[PDB]
């Protein structure tokens, strides 16, 4: 009666069966341990009691088809050169007599997890339909420890909370901190990817993959029975999805292992996404290391606005040439050139500039429709001169498209905006959606906006433009299909280190949650952790030591890496800055050395097309002691290794700038004991010795 | 204390003042008769995320007043006359609200035929960004007048009119609200504008608005106890009624009044209150259009918009129409279109409209489908290039059709490519449509959001030198003066409904007093075969009109855009009557409203622009109408060849609609004629100045 699906290695077993009332039910075990207790699958549809609204029970198995897939592919950019997609599949065709319609639930079981989705075939009795609620259950076998953030339709910029599932309800109120756009939905609602640690030694990750033509999935916890259930984002009318057969829901994933490191190594999310749709991607999509006129405005030292004498702005009417400069506008030609010089002097690829265009005076919280035109520069920003100058220095300018959440306005100006970028040498753009969405009533993660974010990415691909979108729906592996989407923030980033700070263990969690599905533009690299040095009125302190900031270039994976501090501060710590300069952006191999969510993450990566390795470790409040074994290096080879570590007396709060830099030789026989301070870590560059002269005067570490 | 404003002719007097609580209050009299009793003006604002800030309705002090007189004449690109005089006395009142330390301005403009007022919000510290919860502009009536109205609705204006006392509206609302794919009535006593009324003391009052831009559409809600109509704006998806940013103004609110119904039609207050033409070269490309089209086929059900019927649904870019089976009813096919092109060219028409030419029609209705059309990919049987080549050689222009199925983001995303496609393939005019509930879902057809879209579409079209006729859009308020390329809108119950059960017999005797105020309507008149079952056996709908009345509509339903809606085959059966449609002009140098009584009859004579030719039309209600015409408006000493197309004896819209007579003779400014319009009938007359005695040969005086 029931169907059994097993992973290639036999460790995981997914059992499927329709219960007595016709409800599709599944369960999952790992090494004979229950991971998912009997859980039902189905959806309730909006009424056009009407039986047609029922798409959750009264089903009977019409057909079952199995299959095995085992193919390897190569991402345009990633944590490794090649990814293996190996799974056993079970597709179940379910017929519903009362409605004379069928659906298919496809299961794909890998050695590290399970993925499933619903498929709605074109048929006489199922064409256009609206989803009221998706009812995908995830029954937990116990009151696990979770690493979560409040379920919210508009923001994911919350600090994580570590607690038992039974404790979420009582911590929700405090976990929900202020934000310009936020719509929490439940006292027990959380976002995905959700990370958990069980008492019987398992690590479980609940998430989704290929979120396309559908609303974002959050999870709502029944904290009495410990059952998580899909909770989609509603549109302006409360509906959760306009569908038209043939169509499918995104995949829902359960990644599990008794070794936390395997959670990080899993590629289930990417494997479940459609293959690359950009035929010539390889010729133009590429990693980017950059700096930018940014931290100035984030800390309050400088401003995005050109003037402070206007009550409001009317684009096309307000004549900025007649306004008085506020003396704080960082986005001015001379200043930009200084950044370009620094960028070129240290091997950076691009320079981001925010506040270059008209309109910033009204960018925040006004729910303004015609807020930006994305093409008209302020009087002090010479677009052409900056382009000529940047090109002369071998630098590329990164365009900035803050939309202030006015989406129709952005779409109306998009083609002209992208054409302006093309005409002026910008091949990458950082977009933003700060504020409540316009059309008013919609949320940042509903089906409507998900369509927009992808629309912006697909159009960008046509212009050979790469995109990094802040405030957009968190990633679900779509980068595989559209590799020009080199980033998103979509989580609490370094900017909040300027707004009071991020929890000390923040970066020891992000890799297990946010990063699953795509890279994050975290903008690490702050050396002067006291923001009051940028702006006297800003008393925020970055919760990190300098060594840990260096580590993030390896522990916070991304093909897009920013060195966020200002040039002046890097010039003060030029020796430590060398690691940021040296670190690669793309990798042929990645080895997860140590990993425990909320405590520590140590990773070693092999720079693409080289035999150079880079290591980074980020630790929580208890610090961490590592016993590194460099057996991943090549036998018979020697490497010039530079170790950037916390000083014995380092502390994120009391002594964040105390670090040591040691240079020596390493081989696959080398071993090192390193200690990461409280809120600290370390970084190591390991370069293969090409010429004997390189090792000249160096000894083993 | 009171402020007094008088019309240039002294017949109207507007009195303004703030009451004891500081509430702006105005009133209006006409020839010493109360038109507007003391009525309050103001707005309530949405609370921000000091409480008193939500108050923008009282606590005002008159801080300053400024008067002025304006008297200038201007010429519309197209219209009912060559020149329009804009003459008014103005009173601008600056109102200061101490509690919020902010001021607003209410500007009043009084014409000899009505009053117009609007609120102005200057840029200031305490008034920058604000959201309107409700506008509270009152219009206090002096009695239980008779009104010609349609249900207040955020999504449709395609209702038949109702004639009743104000006190009878509440009880008639339920039946007045008939079925429609997208409708959102808001009150048991809510009505739309322009609202027309007739008073017991001989006055005719019209309540409306002008220059609806960057604001939500205004409807009226009746307090039937005190007989006070009050502005009721269209809410957005979350219930709000207007996102404002100073400096900004509300549209104008108008009260047109006279003791002669004809003056209501003659009033140009609406156009006069709109901003001057913003299209500098308009005269070089904006032009009237008389057309026919592959349309009535689908409307009656004889033909279809869809190419095939074998698919349960379609997906653009995936569905391969070249592999589907033709349903055999697709009227938008090359061969058929060429037949229309031949007819149009043969009879002097300017363009041919074709609907159902593009992929996607299989799913066009009520699916709330986002990616419903791409506006550029033709069906397998519609050869865009060959149809263009043929039309051009024949001197005919193809009129593009852009039905959006109310999927607005989709239309905006495809708009530039769509307009460029038009430019690349010889189309310079487009008929757009918005059938179905709006997408973004939650918005209404007339909210501030869609009003922005409709104008965005028109402004962009102007850049491509394209003219627009938008169906289902917010009813016009004179914006055509600013953007002359907006040559039309339906935005009211049109001829298509004569195929869906019919329109009330008196419908066209009301539209000119209501819908037409603010802009022309693409009513698509000209149905000669009034029995729809002749088109489609299963359609028993009958057009409520005689053939003669249909001809009259080309004069009584003003528009620079005129369609001859019936199929060529039917016009060929009545080619003698068809002559009037062929002869009638589209633009006029002069217009004389001969007879006019809302709901009963309308008789108008117009002088074709740049000619000495006149055209007359009369449309009547269920009681018919006998006219005693006096042609003293014709030039003295001139002879005219007149052709009278009238209802034959015993003609009747229901029992004998095709009974008509045609008489030809000579007319002079001394001629007098008595004509009778039958029940649901009327008449049409072409009056051409004799240019050669040979034209009079054989003709006598009528
Ligand atoms: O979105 C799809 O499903 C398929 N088509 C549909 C048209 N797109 C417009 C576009 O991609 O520019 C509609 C949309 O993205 O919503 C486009 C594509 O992605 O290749
Ligand atoms: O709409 C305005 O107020 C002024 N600008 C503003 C930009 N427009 C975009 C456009 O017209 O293409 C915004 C809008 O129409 O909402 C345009 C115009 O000349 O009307
Ligand atoms: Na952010
Ligand atoms: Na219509």
């Amino acid at each position: 009666m029931q169907q059994k699906l097993t992973s290639p290695d036999n460790n995981l077993v997914m059992t499927f069966q329709v219960d007595s009332k016709g409800a599709p039910t599944y369960e999952l075990t790992y090494k004979n341990k229950v991971v998912i207790k009997p859980s039902t699958l189905g959806l309730e549809l909006k009424k056009e009691l009407d039986s047609k609204t029922n798409l959750y029970d009264g089903f009977e198995v019409k057909d079952t088809q199995t299959a095995t897939f085992d193919e390897t592919w190569q991402p345009v950019w990633g944590e490794e050169k090649e990814i293996r997609n190996h799974y056993n599949e079970l597709a179940v065709t379910l017929y519903q007599p009362m409605n004379d319609r069928s659906i298919v639930i496809r299961f794909r079981l890998f050695n590290d997890g399970l993925g499933f989705r619903y498929e709605f075939p074109q048929q006489k009795s199922l064409n256009y339909f609206v989803i009221k609620e998706e009812h995908s259950q995830f029954g937990m076998n116990g009151d696990h420890i979770a690493f979560w953030i409040p379920g919210d339709y508009d923001t994911q910029e919350y600090d994580y909370t570590i607690s038992r599932l039974s404790e979420i309800r009582g911590l929700m109120k405090e976990a929900i901190t202020p934000n310009s756009s936020q719509t929490p939905f439940s006292q027990t609602g959380v976002q995905t990817a959700l990370m958990m640690k069980t008492d019987d030694g398992l690590y479980i990750n609940l998430h989704e993959a290929a979120l396309v033509d559908y609303s974002c999935m959050h999870l709502n916890l029944d904290d009495k029975n410990m059952v998580f259930e899909s909770w989609l984002t509603p549109d302006a009318k409360g509906d959760k999805g306009y569908m038209q057969t043939p169509c499918n829901t995104p995949w829902r994933t359960i990644i599990v292992s008794d070794d936390a490191r395997n959670i990080l190594a899993s590629r289930i999310t990417l494997n479940l996404n459609e293959p690359c749709k950009i035929a010539d991607a390889a010729s133009w999509v590429k990693p980017v290391k950059y700096i930018g006129v940014w931290w100035d405005m984030i800390t309050g030292k400088g401003s995005w606005a050109y003037t402070d004498e206007l009550t409001s702005v009317k684009l096309g009417e307000t004549d900025y040439s007649k306004t008085k400069p506020n003396g704080k506008h960082s986005a001015n030609t001379a200043n930009v050139k200084r950044y370009i010089d620094f960028a070129a002097a240290h091997g950076f690829d691009a320079v981001l500039v925010e506040g270059w265009n008209e309109g910033w005076e009204d960018w925040f919280g006004n729910s303004k429709d015609y807020v930006f035109d994305f093409v008209t520069p302020y009087p002090d920003f010479d677009v052409k001169e900056i382009h000529r100058y940047a090109a002369r220095k071998g630098i590329k300018m990164m365009m900035h498209h803050e939309t202030s959440a006015s989406v129709r306005n952005y779409e109306r100006h998009m083609d002209k905006a992208y054409q302006f970028m093309a005409d002026n040498g910008y091949n990458s753009v950082k977009s933003g959606y700060v504020g409540n969405i316009i059309p008013r009533g919609e949320h940042h993660y509903g089906q409507w906006m998900n369509n927009h974010y992808l629309y912006a990415v697909k159009k960008a691909a046509d212009y050979k433009i790469m995109v990094n979108a802040h405030e957009a729906t968190r990633p679900t592996g779509i980068c595989r299909t559209y590799p020009n989407l080199i980033g998103n923030e979509s989580a609490r980033g370094t900017e909040y280190e300027s707004f009071g700070g991020n929890k000390v263990y923040h970066t020891t969690i992000l890799p297990f949650t946010r990063l699953v599905g795509g890279p994050m533009d975290y903008t690490p690299g702050i050396f002067e952790t006291h923001c009051n040095k940028m702006n006297p009125a800003n008393n925020s302190q970055v919760r990190s030591t300098i060594a840990r900031q260096l580590a993030l270039y390896v522990t916070m994976y991304s093909p897009l890496q920013m060195a966020a501090d200002i040039p002046e501060n890097y010039e003060r710590f030029m020796d430590a800055f060398q690691f940021i300069k040296d670190v690669a952006l793309d990798w042929d191999e990645t080895n997860y050395l140590e990993a425990e969510p909320g405590e520590y993450i140590t990773i070693a990566r092999k720079a693409k097309d080289t035999d150079d390795w880079y290591v980074g470790c980020t630790a929580g409040e208890n610090g961490h002691t590592s016993k590194l074994v460099f057996d991943f290096l090549t036998p018979g080879k020697q490497y010039i290794a530079t170790v950037y570590a916390d000083a014995k007396d380092a502390d994120w709060k009391e002594n964040p700038q105390a670090y040591t830099i040691k240079k020596g030789i390493l081989t696959n026989k080398s071993k090192l004991n390193l200690h990461a301070a409280n809120g600290g870590g370390y970084a190591i560059s390991i370069k293969e010795v090409k010429d004997k002269s390189e090792a000249k005067g160096l000894k083993r570490l």
